DNA sequence: TTCCGCTTGA
């Protein structure tokens, strides 16, 4: 009748695609892009070497015309694509509904240059109606998204292959520069700069025992813990009230108890009763936790499982080509009611019909209207048990299926019931001699778990807090009664330094910020490790002085290009030209070279991103480049370091014999993290 | 020497 050619993404809907289709229907997969821009010189063309852009791979001087090769990984994919297309009827175009698939498409077009009819529709549920949906109502090329496609592309490739020849001329050779990976070591410097900048500041209060069994013996609990607040009607400092250097932010507001005040309090306070000023109570309700996106799926294997994002990955990869879980590529949170209904199904037999929520629950996001797969969440129609996982997944590699009981677990909890309890806010007086004493202390009661019995996410491992289950019981006290002091401790304490990135802590921070795509946030954790500005401390990602030297240069002279605002006002510029008004070529001319365009301190106002990099080739001075300012000496003398051949090495001018300047140096191996180098450990291997 | 995004086997 008629040999239909089908073209998709993934192999693992060419064989789901193939059972819902049929015979007549060749479904194959082009397993991402088949062509992509040449990645070195040896990639160019022989006839486009000796062009005076091969290095850029964009004819930037004739509206910005890139050249687009077959990637050599694809080749046998394309040349299987070629015969198949010479023996079918048509030629169906069904790769994602994205901005990267519907260029996916354009360069299936201009590689197999078909003379049959060629028709783009959109799969996304994989049904019979779905299929039978979007074939018999076809659709054009959009054109306005391949060249917002291209717009990112080539935006990408100017950024990354004109600013890391500024870093190999002013910090190290083969060192990179990215509109992705530079912002993200920018992240991870600024973190360590907060650090190196902390001073901390040490605070005393006291932690008070109470009882109340004895004005009333039916109380529950019967004791409870309490700390100091006010003392003679000024708020006692805690950790919110120091800022980054020791120093009080309120002011004249609170008082700073040290070890000697505080022990007098409590000295003088034992032996009395404190009476109860006000204890008011408050309802909460917790709803369930959205479905596992890519972003807190990687989030939640990093807190609780202790897996890295490429752990992660490389196991949602197995469970998705063996039909465990669906696309794990994903930004949505969004259920379709086969799986709203069937994880209902579930949660019932497992909690009863009590913990069920009564009404659908349904998380949606946002991107474009209509633009925007779905969550991560077991597929078919019927969830496989993670007893059977946990049988058809054997061998030492069982983390298949202790991920799988994330997702089986998750998903759940997304259709149960709220979380219902109280907390409490206990304000206790009284009096320390001559002075008038403040105590308080809050608790939270679950009155009602609910989801909290599947599924409670994990607190981080360096931020630290309080679980989502966590219980703290207090007694219900009436205004104006009195409770009897069991003990009085005065204990001290002092501010911590900012806490370092985790793998989790750093993919939320880039998907607040807009920074990169679920397809990325692997990558960019390997990425920033592999070019040598990021390694691991167990689970924190700490920077390295070529990190330092990299960002200081890029925040100095390329300021725009690592502003945590910089993707995120770029998809929004991107967005028009894939809608109308703006052009492909009238953009990528106000970036390169300038125009009237963008922030006010976008690149087009600054001349573009060409005189950027020629007033940085030729002004610029890689001395000062290379300095990383620490701090100072005891005489005043600046200590820096300096990044060189042999390695990153501390550096400040001394005096000698004949007097200044003489620079005195050191080595610096990546033992010591930029935080625990002051200047005592400066000066220690200064001398020896 | 070098980019970001798409998706699997070399
Ligand atoms: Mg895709
Ligand atoms: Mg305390
Ligand atoms: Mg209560
Ligand atoms: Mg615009």
């Amino acid at each position: 009748s008629g040999r239909r050619l089908v073209i998709v993404e993934s192999p693992t809907k060419a064989r789901k695609l193939a059972s819902y289709l049929g015979s007549g229907y060749i479904v194959e997969s082009s397993r991402g892009h088949i062509r992509d821009l040449p990645r070195a010189a040896s990639d160019v063309p022989a006839k486009y070497k000796s062009q005076p852009w091969a290095r850029l791979g964009v004819n930037v001087d004739a509206d910005f015309e890139p050249l687009y090769i077959i990637s050599p990984e694809k080749r046998s994919t394309v040349s299987e694509l070629r015969g198949l297309l010479k023996d079918v009827d048509e030629l169906y175009l069904a790769t994602d509904g994205d901005r990267e698939g519907e260029a996916i498409a354009w360069h299936l077009l201009e590689t197999l240059k078909p003379r049959i009819p060629v028709k783009r529709m959109v799969f996304h549920e994989i049904t019979e109606p779905a299929i039978r949906a979007a074939a018999e109502h076809p659709r054009d090329l959009d054109i306005d998204l391949v060249d917002a496609q291209e717009t990112r592309r080539i935006l990408d490739r100017l950024y990354g292959y004109e600013v890391s020849p500024v870093l190999w001329k002013k910090v190290a050779p083969k060192l990179s520069a990215g509109r992705v990976q530079s912002v993200a070591t920018r992240i991870i410097v600024a973190r360590e700069r907060d650090r190196m900048a902390f001073r901390s500041a040490a605070y005393w209060d006291i932690l008070a025992k109470l009882d109340a069994s004895v004005s009333d013996p039916d109380a529950a609990p019967p004791t409870f813990s309490a700390r100091l607040t006010a003392v003679a009607g000024r708020r006692v400092a805690t950790g919110r009230d120091f800022d980054s250097l020791g120093t009080l932010r309120k002011g004249d507001e609170v008082i700073v108890l040290d070890e000697g005040s505080a022990t007098a309090l409590a000295a003088g306070l034992d032996g009395t009763q404190l009476t109860v000023a006000s204890a008011e109570e408050k309802p909460y309700a917790r709803r369930p936790y959205p479905p596992f996106m890519t972003s807190t799926l990687q989030q939640e294997a990093s807190r609780k499982l202790r897996f890295s994002a490429e752990r992660t990955m490389s196991i949602a990869q197995r469970l998705y080509e063996n039909g465990y879980i669906t696309y794990m590529r994903t930004d949505s949170t969004t259920l379709s009611e086969s799986a709203i209904n069937a994880a209902r199904t579930q949660a019932r037999q497992l909690y009863g019909d009590e913990y069920v929520a009564p009404a659908p629950r349904q998380y949606t996001r946002k991107v474009k209207n209509a633009q925007e797969h779905e969550a991560i969440r077991p597929a078919g129609e019927t969830f496989a048990t993670p007893d059977a996982v946990r049988r058809e997944l054997d061998g030492p590699n069982i983390d298949d299926f202790r991920l799988y009981e994330l997702i089986w677990q998750r998903t759940v909890a997304s259709q149960m019931a709220d979380a219902r309890g109280m907390t409490l806010s206990l304000r206790i007086t009284g009096m320390s001699g001559h002075q008038e004493v403040v105590f308080s202390a809050t608790g939270r009661t679950l009155t009602f778990p609910g989801f909290l019995k599947a599924y409670v996410e994990t607190v981080d491992e360096l931020v630290g807090g309080e679980a989502d289950d966590a219980e703290r019981r207090l007694p219900h006290l009436t205004p104006g009664q009195r409770l009897d002091i069991v003990e009085l401790t005065p204990d001290g304490h002092a501010t911590n330094p900012p806490a370092r990135y985790t793998e989790a802590s750093l993919v939320k921070a880039l998907e607040e910020l807009g920074i990169g795509r679920p397809s990325t946030y692997s990558s960019i954790i390997k990425t920033i490790q592999d070019r040598g500005y990021v390694h691991k401390k167990g689970s924190a990602l700490v920077p390295s002085w070529v990190a330092f030297a990299v960002t200081g240069l890029l925040e100095q002279h390329f300021g725009r290009l690592v502003d945590y605002d910089f993707t995120a006002a770029m998809e929004d510029e991107l967005d028009e030209i894939a809608a109308g008004n703006e052009r492909r070529t009238n953009w990528l001319n106000n970036f390169y070279f300038g125009g009237d365009h963008g922030v006010p301190d976008s690149v087009a106002r600054s001349g573009g991103l060409k005189k950027l990099v020629g007033i940085n080739l030729e002004g610029i001075d890689a001395r000062e480049v290379n300095s990383i300012k620490l701090f100072d000496d005891t005489h005043g003398r600046p200590i820096y370091v300096r990044v060189g051949k042999n390695g990153p090495y501390l550096e400040r001018l001394v005096a000698g014999d004949t007097g200044e300047p003489t620079p005195q140096r050191a080595n610096l191996s990546d033992s010591i993290t930029p935080d625990e180098l002051t200047l005592q450990v400066a000066e220690e291997l200064f001398a020896t």
